[PDB]
């Protein structure tokens, strides 16, 4: 199970993801790191874990059809099962979107987090799995980011989790988890 992180900061995400593969808590293998910023964070945890990287920035591209394509043609060169994006903050062209349909996963900080199958150009489409997190009067704004970041490092590699055991799939714009169609508030 070849697995394709894309990042565009520090890659904290990236990490929770890189450890579940370790411990094989995910069936499954980083093969590599894409960036479209250059010296985000995330590049130098993929460094440390000795996963590849590629930076890839739109100012180096003539247009963004240009860049697309040549991103896309290196992920390929992965064969992914599954890209994920984590952090990556570039619209994405529906042409991506359609290549990758079925293994594009997407988590979303949104008080929750939620990881959905993406099926449009930004990040959107069924949600698989989502929490909340609760607040308290005398919470800071970096005491709710802090509780949602450790929601979101909890989350995704579970839901990665499903889809590296081929538990988890998408057909008509829906999750379906081990064989039923999840509702639009995913699993429960």
């Amino acid at each position: 199970m070849n697995i394709v992180v894309l990042i565009s900061g520090n890659g904290s995400n990236l990490q929770a993801i890189i450890d579940a593969c370790k411990t094989n808590k995910i069936k499954g293998t980083v093969r590599a790191v894409f960036s479209n910023k250059a010296d985000a964070f995330g590049l130098e945890r993929a460094r440390q874990a000795g996963i590849a990287t590629h930076t890839l920035i739109a100012s180096a591209f003539d247009s963004r059809e240009a860049y697309d394509r040549a991103l896309i043609h290196e992920i390929d060169m992965y064969a992914p099962d599954v890209v994920v994006l984590a952090g990556f903050m570039r619209i994405l062209s529906p042409a991506f979107v359609s290549h990758y349909a079925g293994r594009l996963l997407n988590i979303h900080p949104s008080h929750g987090t939620s990881v959905h199958f993406v099926t449009d150009e930004l990040d959107g489409g069924p949600v698989i799995l989502q929490a909340k997190v609760p607040v308290f009067a005398g919470d800071s704004e970096d005491d709710i980011t802090a509780r949602v970041q450790t929601q979101e490092h909890a989350i995704y590699p579970l839901v990665i989790s499903w889809f590296a055991d081929g538990r988890l799939k998408m057909h008509e714009n829906a999750a379906w988890l081990d064989g039923q169609r999840l509702p639009p508030q995913g699993y429960a």
